[PDB]
C-alpha cells in the first residue's frame, strides 16, 4: 500500500493501463478488459466496463472489423500526489477501408495507488503490486 | 510466485541492460547498487570487478564521455526463465562535438525471482543468474 513504487516502474504500469484501455483488438480483449478491473476502483471500472454489457456491447459489435492501436508519446509524472499525465497517439484501421484512419491525439489525467489486497493466483500473473487506478480522464491537445 | 507475466519480463530485462550497458556518470552509484540489488552476488562480481579497484570504470571515464541505450525488440522463453534482447549502443565524448557512430549488440541472460530500500527498487526479488554479450 504505497502510492508510488519508483518512476520506471510507476511509468510502466500506466502506460499499460492506457493500452489496454485505449487498444482495441478482438485477440486478447478479454485479458485487457480483465487487466483493467484489477486495474482500476470499482468506481472507475464501471464506468468502462459499461462499454461491453449488453447486445452493443463493443466487442460483440465491431469484433474484428476494425482495430485501434496506441502509441505512448510522454509521460509526466506528479508521485508525491499519485498523479500522472499522458499523451498519446490513436490510430484506427478498418478493414473494410484501404488505409488507416487518420491519428487522433489525447490527454489521460490519472490518479493511481497500490494497495494491500488479499488475491488469487490468477489476478497475480497480470498485477503483481496491486497497481489500480483512482481516477480517468481523456482529452484532445 | 513462478508467473508474473511476458509484458513484466521484458519491462525488467531491457531496463536492466539499460542500467549495465549504459555508462552516464550521474546516478552510477545507485544503478551500480541497483543492478546489485538486481543481481546475485556472483554474477554481479563480474559487473563489480571492472568497477571495482584501482582500475575502476567510474575512476577511469569519470564525466569525460557517457554511452546511451536504445532497446530495439526482446523475445521471451518464459518455462526456462530465459530471455534475448538486442540494442544499440551511441557513445559520445564530452570532448568531441558530436556523438561517436552507433554499434549494436545482443544480450544474453538467465533470471528469476526486505528493508525499506529493496522494495522501492526491485518490489519482486527479481534477479539475475546469467549474463553475455555478443554482436552482431
Ligand atoms: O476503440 C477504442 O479506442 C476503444 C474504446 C474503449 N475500450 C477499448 Cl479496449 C478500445
Amino acid at each position: 500500500d504505497q502510492t508510488s513504487y519508483g518512476d520506471e516502474i510507476d511509468k510502466f504500469w500506466l502506460t499499460q493501463y492506457v493500452i489496454h484501455r485505449e487498444s482495441y483488438d478482438f485477440y486478447s480483449v478479454q485479458v485487457d478488459y480483465t487487466a483493467v478491473g484489477l486495474m482500476s476502483t470499482p468506481n472507475v471500472a464501471e464506468s468502462y466496463q459499461s462499454k461491453f454489457k449488453g447486445r452493443n456491447g463493443l466487442d460483440k459489435v465491431l469484433g474484428d472489423s476494425e482495430t485501434t492501436r496506441v502509441k505512448i508519446n510522454s509521460v509526466i509524472l506528479d508521485k508525491p500526489h499519485g498523479v500522472a499525465t499522458i499523451r498519446f497517439t490513436t490510430v484506427r484501421r478498418v478493414r473494410s477501408n484501404p488505409v488507416d484512419d487518420q491519428p487522433q491525439r489525447w490527454i489521460a489525467i490519472m490518479g493511481y495507488e497500490y494497495k494491500s489486497l488479499a488475491m488469487n493466483a490468477e489476478q497475480r500473473y497480470v498485477n503483481p503490486l496491486g497497481f489500480r487506478v483512482t481516477s480517468y480522464r481523456v482529452n484532445p491537445e
